[PDB]
C-alpha cells in the first residue's frame, strides 16, 4: 500500500477509537506511535493488517466491521481532498466512474495496485460492480458503497451475488439497486 490511503486509514481510526488504541497498535507492529507517513512511502500491507487486528482486540470490535467503518468515514474524507470528483454527480455516475479514476490514479505513485471496479448496469434500477484486487479488502469496499450512498443522499439496496479468489485474484461482485428508478 501508499502512504497517502495509510496514513488516511489511520487518522480514521484515532477518530474512531482513541490515540490510545491506535498508539499501543501502532507500537505493537514496532512504528513510532507518532510516525509521518510520505505519500510515495511504501508501507508494507501486512504491517496494516496486524495494527487492525490489534485495534479489534483492544476494542472488541470485529476486524472486518472495523474496516467497513473506515470504509464508511473514507468518503467524506474523499469528497474534501478530491471534491471535482464529487460535484455535479448523482451515486450512479460516481460509481461507475471508479474504475477509471483507479486506472488514472496508478500514476499516482508507479506502484501504486488499487483495485478493478467495474461497473455495468443489469437493469433500468440496478448495476453490477465487481471489485477485483490481489487483496481481500471486502469490507472495505462495500463500507465505500455505503458511504458513497450517504453522501449523495441516494438510498441503495446491496445484494452480493459472488465472493472469493478466481486465477489469482480475490473478487466480489455486488448487484446494486436504487430505490429511485436511475436509468433509460
Ligand atoms: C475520490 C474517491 C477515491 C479515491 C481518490 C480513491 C483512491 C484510492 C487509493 C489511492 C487507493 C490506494 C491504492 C494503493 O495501491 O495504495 C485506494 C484503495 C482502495 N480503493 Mn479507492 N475507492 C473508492 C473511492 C476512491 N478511491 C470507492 C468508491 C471504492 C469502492 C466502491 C474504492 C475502493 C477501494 C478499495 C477496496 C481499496 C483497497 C485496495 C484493494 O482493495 O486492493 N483507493
Amino acid at each position: 500500500m501508499k502512504g497517502t490511503i495509510v496514513g488516511t486509514w489511520i487518522k480514521t481510526l484515532r477518530d474512531l477509537y482513541g490515540n490510545d488504541v491506535v498508539d499501543e497498535s501502532l507500537k505493537s507492529v514496532g512504528w513510532e506511535p507518532d510516525r509521518v507517513i510520505t505519500p510515495l512511502e511504501d508501507i508494507d500491507d501486512d504491517e496494516v493488517r496486524r495494527i487492525f487486528a490489534k485495534v479489534s482486540e483492544k476494542t472488541g470490535k470485529n476486524v472486518n466491521e472495523i474496516w467497513r467503518e473506515v470504509g464508511r468515514q473514507n468518503i467524506k474524507t474523499f469528497s474534501e481532498w478530491f471534491p471535482s470528483y464529487f460535484a455535479g454527480r448523482r451515486l450512479v455516475n460516481f460509481l461507475m466512474m471508479m474504475d477509471e479514476v483507479h486506472l488514472q490514479l496508478t500514476k499516482m505513485i508507479k506502484g501504486a495496485t488499487p483495485p478493478r471496479l467495474i461497473a455495468k448496469p443489469v437493469a433500468k434500477d440496478a448495476i453490477e460492480m465487481e471489485y477485483v484486487s490481489k487483496r481481500k479488502m471486502y469490507d472495505y469496499f462495500l463500507g465505500l458503497i455505503e458511504g458513497s450512498s450517504k453522501f449523495f443522499k441516494e438510498e441503495i439496496s446491496v445484494e452480493e451475488v459472488e465472493r472469493g479468489e478466481k486465477d489469482g485474484f480475490s473478487r466480489l461482485k455486488v448487484r446494486i439497486k436504487f430505490k429511485n428508478p436511475v436509468f433509460e
